[PDB]
């Protein structure tokens, strides 16, 4: 489109050119590939459950009762780390299934698709930092 | 087919049983549904360059230099844990790709066609180990 527009100006047709073709340029560019765009949002409580079933399964601690500064120290070193967290091997509750089958949803999805991750309940910065882990980890 | 031989005896009818269905059976739990099952073969050097690039990239030294009972202390724990090991994020040389991509289509198949893993050149328990932890970390 883009060609076609820089074509139809180069030959004094611009006037041609922000006809039809512009209001359909603008349309790609507003609208773009699907229309909107998906944010998606969950409690931060629900994320607090996935990584207390996580520090669970490999005998550190519960992630819930940690400290918010505990939490933030772990979460750090872990976004420092090379060595990916978890694998099939982990107890999943349902709910917690729901939200890493979510994240693998979102994995596997054009990033046009997508607007924001939105964490209802949000009180400090761990309850971030989490989301950003998971979406790591989840690939 | 059990249940045709089975069948077949039950009327009195085992002379049948014992013809041309009896040569299936034996054929079917002969040659399974592969014919034959393949055994893979590697080098056990090969299995220590994957995990000296695994050891490098987490910051823990170089899996090469370690004596034969620090390589099998190393490798007991990572086996008695409960954590994945290593992700796409991981400098892959080509030999590397070829070893852990093998364990992948090894993990993509059914296992009645398979029979043995074998190593080259084994000469310590830690090159056993090597293995068995690679086809876990592989799924």
């Amino acid at each position: 489109l883009e060609l076609c527009y820089r074509s139809l100006c180069s030959c004094g047709d611009r006037p041609i050119a922000d006809g039809s073709l512009l209001d359909f340029l603008r349309q790609v560019s507003t609208f773009g590939l699907s229309l909107v765009r998906l944010d998606i949002r969950q409690e931060s409580d629900r994320h607090t459950d996935v990584l207390d079933a996580i520090t669970t399964h490999l005998d550190i601690g519960s992630y819930r009762e940690w400290s918010e500064e505990r939490r933030q120290e772990w979460l750090l070193s872990e976004l420092s780390g090379k060595r990916p967290l978890f694998g099939s091997d982990l107890p999943k509750t349902e709910e917690i299934a729901d939200v890493l089958d979510t994240f693998h949803v979102i994995a596997e999805l054009p990033a046009d698709s997508f607007g924001a991750y939105i964490i209802s309940m949000a009180t400090a910065p761990s309850d971030v930092l989490a989301v950003e882990l998971l979406q790591r980890e989840c690939r």
